[PDB]
DNA sequence: AGGGTTAGGGTTAGG
DNA sequence: TCCTAACCCTAACCC
């Protein structure tokens, strides 16, 4: 295997090692030359040239609401469903995302949940 | 105060 | 084994 200098941690292959390596680094060495902002990463770069191009490709059959990628469509639809999967195991509220839950952990349960 | 929205971080599935 | 990008996740902004 291929283990890293800095966190030590092993990985099969050597793409593994160096793809790991960048969260390390400071270096953004992309920039979108539409709007100058720069980014870490290639798919960094990649995805948000996307961006430039006006209007997000996945459309909600049920609202005018566009994504940029079927997971982010499949979980905007438990707005509709009604679904709130994430449940709060300290006061059992009941959450649509999981980041609405996660910042309503760490403001209304400071002492960890 | 709560969480919706957008954009950007790292992570992982699969071609 | 390598690479694209869809994935998971969170900061910032704001209704
Ligand atoms: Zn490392
Ligand atoms: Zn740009
Ligand atoms: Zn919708
Ligand atoms: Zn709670």
């Amino acid at each position: 295997p291929h283990f890293c200098p800095v966190c030590l941690r092993a990985f099969p292959y050597l793409s593994d090692l160096e793809r790991h390596s960048i969260s390390h680094s400071e270096l953004k060495p992309h920039q979108c030359k539409v709007c100058g902002k720069t980014f870490k990463r290639s798919s960094h770069l990649r995805r948000h040239c996307n961006i430039h191009a006006g209007l997000r490709p996945f459309r909600c059959p049920l609202c005018p609401r566009r994504f940029r990628e079927a997971g982010e469509l499949a979980h905007h639809h438990r707005v509709h469903s009604g679904e709130r999967p994430y449940q709060c195991p300290i006061c059992r509220l009941r959450f649509t995302e999981a980041n609405t839950l996660r910042r309503h952990a760490k403001r209304k349960h400071p002492e960890a949940m």
